[PDB]
């Protein structure tokens, strides 16, 4: 039926069908469109107190809760989807990953290099697509597949 990871669901608030991807946590109204040795991704990381390393270039001691991290991630996704902000702009300003200085770009990678949920989401994204919140031991990620 649908590309890897996609399923149909019903909006609680509207009653209209939508599509959700359980690998990437992406969700959208439109039916999803249409694997490579490597992908290229950018990400925005929000760390929390249970991150493997609760520290970043933004904050020496990261104290926010995982739930608070998820709310930040949700808010960034909303601004990216509305066009109010660009992913690259938000990553540069707010990613707790040092890749913030490269607008979140991580370069190209294969399977067997990244943390597993990150890898799975990255390879399930089509070129140009963005994930929903993806959880790893680093924190919570928004992932943008660029190649
Ligand atoms: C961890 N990481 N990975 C990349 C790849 O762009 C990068 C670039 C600048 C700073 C930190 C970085
Ligand atoms: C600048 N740069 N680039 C990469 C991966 O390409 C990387 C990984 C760890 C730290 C810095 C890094
Ligand atoms: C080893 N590894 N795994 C991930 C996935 O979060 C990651 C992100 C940035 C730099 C290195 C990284």
């Amino acid at each position: 039926k649908l590309p890897p990871g996609w399923e149909k669901a019903m909006s609680r608030s509207s009653g209209r069908v939508y599509y959700f991807n359980h690998i990437t946590n992406a969700s959208q109204w439109e039916r999803p469109s249409g694997e490579p040795a490597r992908v290229r991704c950018s990400h925005l990381l929000v760390k929390h107190s249970q991150s493997r390393r609760p520290s970043s270039w933004r904050q020496e001691k990261i104290t926010r809760t995982k739930e608070e991290a998820l709310e930040l991630i949700n808010g960034y996704i909303q601004k990216i989807k509305s066009g109010e902000e660009d992913f690259e702009s938000l990553a540069s300003q707010f990613s707790d990953c040092s890749s913030a200085k490269a607008r979140g770009d991580l370069g190209a990678f294969s399977r067997g290099q990244m943390q597993k949920p990150f890898e799975d989401a990255s390879f399930a994204l089509r070129t140009g697509e963005m994930s929903g919140p993806v959880f790893t031991d680093s924190g919570i990620h928004i992932i943008l597949r660029t190649e």
